[PDB]
């Protein structure tokens, strides 16, 4: 009966670019892709958890969205954060695929973090867990 | 090795209010509460999934945050969405606890949805799944 944390979102500038990046580079799998007017309801999931939480790659067409995204990026603030077992390995893999990092893996005490550019107007944090 | 969708966030005006609301009304459990400078790293989890995805109840002190939140609320747009098995039941339970709804349970085709005020500057969607 309790409510579940089943969905999270990132606002992307171009959903086709986002699909390509999030699946092709980051390794997410498409879960749902359904048309809804001129855009899509597009979600992806981790291969480790295909029936778990979904990430919605949603359009940034609302007037307040892009200014907000830009403000976050200007201050180095990530829009979202994903967990990995070995951040060194993943930094190396993603770098090899031509992903741009704004922050290399850095020991922050309880977590080691890295920050990457999603190409879609967001910074994305990797967190070692 | 793959990245996991382990965390999502809502920006709250007052973390103590948010803790009280999200746990006391919505039924989430506190997972982590750790001081970090003058604020907290505060996450909650669903009782159904205590080791699953965490929701971070984070401060809205960055200058771009509150304007963004206000814009979403002005257009009826929810900041986050949670899944429930029986939205009628949950609407009734939450209403009884004095939660304010801006949209009653409404059949949207593939999903039935409702929208509530979190007291913290956000609208929150319930989705029947």
């Amino acid at each position: 009966n309790a409510m579940r944390i089943h969905l999270t979102n990132v606002f992307v500038d171009d959903q086709a670019k986002a699909e390509s990046f999030y699946t092709g580079k980051l390794g997410f799998l498409v879960k749902a892709d359904v048309p809804v007017g001129a855009d899509r309801w597009l979600t992806v999931v981790s291969p480790e958890a295909p029936d778990g939480t979904q990430l919605l790659l949603e359009p940034s067409s609302h007037a307040a969205v892009t200014p907000f995204k830009e403000a976050l990026v200007a201050d180095g603030i990530p829009a979202a954060s994903f967990a990995v077992d070995d951040i060194a390995a993943e930094y190396e893999r993603l770098s090899a695929l031509g992903v741009r990092f704004t922050q290399e893996p850095t020991d922050m005490g309880p977590v080691v973090t890295a920050i990457l550019d999603d190409t879609c107007g967001n910074l994305i944090q990797l967190m070692q867990i």
